[PDB]
């Protein structure tokens, strides 16, 4: 048992720091304000306010970091080694709870239950499996010559054949199913304004993984393929770049949540550039990049359910909270732009008991030296993380 | 040879009534009823007994491996057929003599019911289904290898038209009934029980293609969402049917769809296979299915709905499925109602007729008991008198 | 325990009938002598006589013996059910320990370790697998069209094909390896008197056997295939139905065994030909049958190890002694013939503590009506068997 | 680790109609060869092999030689060709005596060595790598 405290705390719902002490046990806040304190240990915190953990809606944890050509031949397992690494530095960012949205081989599912397992440390990650993708889609590796006739894991051609993929991710333990339903930034050979899939496909997809109670998420640029991915009946869009008036209205009407990642696009046109970024995914970041932030603007204006998502994986993990400061400046509050981070996400991601310093709900609780409201680039450097009743930083 | 069944009174399943006469048994079936010409050959003089019709179980699961331990880790298939052998007997000399497997691998499953009908051993007249069909992860499909090995089991399948062929296969290689599951079930690894498995597109399909071959359609389903779809495919029976509400129980009088369910099961698995074995997923599973199907049978059974006798032997030990009877009474059906459901109710679900009734023309599956199973059903626990197609099993 | 007080029983050595009670514990003989009945519990049959329980070195109980149209397309599942039922009949038949030498699919282990296991009843079996043959040998199945391109499980055609078939054999749990080093009788398209297998192919199969501690069977006819086998290394030659003088002392020299068949040619002849057996099979049974038994006479005589075995399987299983008066009508005597069934066998099975009633040993007895050494047809129907200080017939 | 099928390398827990052998099986020189070389060719910097059965598999006799001598100067000859060292798992005695005749760096657990071997062992510089508080 721990008892918190502290300077104050978030009630993230009015927007309030709320002085009052925090009762931790069983890995859930048990009791808010006075507490008997002969009990158990004290956490001696007075100078951080407290903010419920934060969550990132779209992460790739999993996956080869290394680069240059002693990495060409790397397995798989490279991807694993660095997963490890990755999850540690999002938990120490302040991160608590992740949605993982594309890797291979299940090794998503491997570090998710190496966390739940307490093997190693990381948020509660919500993992996806290999993505859907059409042949030669954005989700598809475009790569390899043609001699090797090379497709990736979760390429699906026919409404069954993806009906099977959801599935089979579902039998390998994914929580959520993600697809392509336009091309991409990232990939080679792909239109970022072309949809990919047929309804008929996507609609299979979305069918097959609510029966099962799994969300689906869909990666879309493209307005005709966010309007399909909203037809079919996803529970979120990712990026979401050109999305229009019209079908603002169209997701707000179905609560098709707006996943954007609008930070990214200055790491992959400055940073990016010269770490290894092709030549013609620069090209394709100039079209989105600029007419996302609008759109999203736009988007939070018109009333869209907006959540919190990186694209951690393209920039380094642990630097997730630098899309804050991005998102007050392109129209959200300071305490909106933490909402869309904590109970945004959490009704997104389908948990329930978090998300919220409030009694019963998980103790997933991050201290922060200034206040947000006042300041929100304090969350780029946090000093104070607990996951579950457990502190993983001081 | 003829034979001359000297008994207390033989039970007309029909009535209830106690009927004291004789039995004549000729070429296997009762020839006669009452008091009888005595002509020919030899008599059976067992008059301390009530005879009832031959039992029946309308879900077993007979021929799997029941070897425990890391020593039976490795063990083929065929381990599994020995066993089969085994269990075959013992369900017999219980006193069942017609039961539907409902769920075997590698057609072993036709191999010991052929090798009973051919009399190479001894056993029940066993309705065999093959391997079940499932969607990919689903309750019928094996979800305990690493994904490196992408193993799917016999009956996967994952369209109407794969559906239509493994149905068609499963005739082709001697299937008597075609069985699916339609939830997640408890003893399965990664199964939600809630969850419906399969679209109704594909349950039609098989459904359609099974009656076109003249095969019963059996399913699978504990979550409601599941049953209500089982129904509207067109099934036969739905096995289990653990969260059937008051609307789904009338769309089954409807339809003429039987509830196969299995009461006594859940307290085995509750206690004596907690520690047998029984994984710890399976058992909180376990307790959020069984004292809600309990209620929901005395309910249908109340409502109108046809339930037959179905236990699910294969968890519990092959021999102690007439332990179901005590539960079945305690649960709202009369000591009739519950022999019923053993005899006359399961020989229409299993299509078969000239069974299940002591009656002239029928098969003689008759079995001997020492008290009146009308006044103390438990005495179904432990038969004294077995005869299956006029043939003396036990005595 | 288990205090067995008989008529008295037979010493498989001298041939005399020893007055004697017979101490049992945890399946062994414990004492032999006048033994106080202390503790428990008493086995009264004072009116027969005990030997060692039988054995046979050539049996194939796993196996589908359902004949007719309606068996065409039986699985092989079906062998197994058999395989059940004549475990049962041989045991009852006081056969308590068996060499199954030739079965699919690893059945055979299935029901040597049901039996092992206590879940059915039945001898002690010890399996060979697979038995091992080449492309269109004896050991392969010639039944089909060549578009099938079928060749059945064991079939091997080089020294390290065959190798790895051992290998892959004791991997499945094989106690003992069986290959065919002649053509055969029961099978199509096979020359009797023509070698099968090159001796660097048979001396690599026995190589690596031995490398493992596994015994090695060679099914030969023809007379030059037994002197490979034995060249090779075999611990028996099976049928070995041509044997001429310079060859049974090379088996002499060798250690060479020579499980001879004698009793099944009579069935084959008579019983058989109506029973379904091809016509090519019963012109080569007259090649080989009055040949092969004045052949074990003249082995015998030049003292050469002979142990019972009836090719079980083509006959009834349960019918195993018939073989017996056969045995001593070519030249043994009643001693020898039961010699041959228990402490020859032991020998050959590499087993010990078995074929004999003496302390130390296994509790494998059969009680009989008369004296087997007066009429050694009693032992065509045994009264009493117990096998591992268990009683299965009274 | 190469080994033969069923031996101590290879997993011998699941039925044989899935027909499992694990990675490293070999059975025969050449394949051993190869499948020294595919592990240089994937990085490896020695390789390792199964010379009896072992203590923690199913169904392997600890005191029976895996591989013949042939296939193991293979796996030798051709890990030194490249450089590698070459280490051999033997419990058994008949097993020990082969791996050390056949020229292999190091010899892992060596249980059943006796005095004549053990000398073999110092004539070829043989390393005895012995696991002896494991067992407890
Ligand atoms: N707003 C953005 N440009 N985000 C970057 C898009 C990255 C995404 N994985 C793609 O390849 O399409
Ligand atoms: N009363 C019961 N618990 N019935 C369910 C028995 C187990 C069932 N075959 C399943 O795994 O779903
Ligand atoms: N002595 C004999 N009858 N030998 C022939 C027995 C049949 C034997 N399994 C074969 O096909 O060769
Ligand atoms: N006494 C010992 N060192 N025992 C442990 C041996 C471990 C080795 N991996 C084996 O199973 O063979
Ligand atoms: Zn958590
Ligand atoms: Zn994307
Ligand atoms: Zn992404
Ligand atoms: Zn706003
Ligand atoms: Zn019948
Ligand atoms: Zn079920
Ligand atoms: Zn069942
Ligand atoms: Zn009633
Ligand atoms: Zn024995
Ligand atoms: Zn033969
Ligand atoms: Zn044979
Ligand atoms: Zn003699
Ligand atoms: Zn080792």
């Amino acid at each position: 048992d721990f008892l918190i405290k502290s300077k104050g705390y978030l009630d993230i719902q009015t927007g309030e720091i709320i002085k009052a002490d925090l009762l931790i046990r069983n890995g859930k806040i048990a009791e808010i304000g006075k507490i008997n304190t002969k009990d158990a240990t004290v956490i001696s915190i007075p100078d951080l306010i407290l903010i419920p953990g934060l969550m990132d809606s779209h992460v790739h944890i999993v996956g080869n970091d290394s680069k240059g050509e002693e990495s060409i031949a790397d397995s798989s397992h490279m991807g694993t080694v660095w997963g490890v690494v990755n999850a540690e530095k999002t938990l120490m960012a302040g991160f608590t709870t992740v949605r993982n949205v594309g890797a291979a081989n299940y090794a998503d599912v491997s570090v998710r239950d190496a966390i739940e397992r307490g093997v190693i440390n990381g948020p509660t990650m919500l993992v996806s499996g290999p993505a859907l993708g059409i042949t030669g889609g954005h989700c598809d590796h475009n790569l390899l010559p043609p001699e090797f006739n090379y497709s990736s894991e979760g390429v699906v051609d026919s409404p069954w054949e993806a009906r099977k993929m959801v599935r089979k991710n579902r039998k390998y333990g994914a929580d959520l199913i993600k697809f392509c339903a336009t091309g991409g930034v990232m990939s080679r050979n792909t239109d970022v304004n072309a949809k990919q899939f047929t309804l008929e496909e996507m609609k299979a997809i979305v069918d097959e993984a609510h029966n099962h109670g799994m969300k689906v998420a869909a990666h879309a640029h493209g307005l005709i393929g966010i309007k399909a991915a909203i037809k079919a009946g996803v529970d979120s869009v990712e990026h979401a770049s050109f999305i229009d008036d019209e079908t603002i209205d169209m997701a707000i009407k179905n609560n098709t949540v707006l996943s954007m990642d609008i930070f990214v696009s200055d790491y992959i046109l400055g940073e990016g550039a010269k770490a290894g970024i092709r030549e013609e995914s620069l090209n394709k970041e100039r079209l989105v990049g600029k007419k996302q932030r609008e759109n999203f603007m736009n988007a939070h204006r018109r009333g869209a359910i907006i959540t919190f998502g990186t694209d951690a994986g393209i920039f380094d993990h642990g630097d997730n909270a630098k899309q804050f400061a991005y998102m007050v400046e392109w129209g959200m509050t300071p305490l909106e732009a933490i909402q869309a981070s904590t109970i945004k996400t959490a009704t997104l991601f389908g948990i329930e008991n978090i998300g919220q310093i409030k009694e019963g709900f998980d103790a997933d609780i991050v201290g922060v030296i200034e206040n947000p409201l006042a300041n929100i680039r304090t969350l780029e450097e946090v000093a104070f993380v607990m996951k579950e009743g457990k502190v993983y930083k001081r």
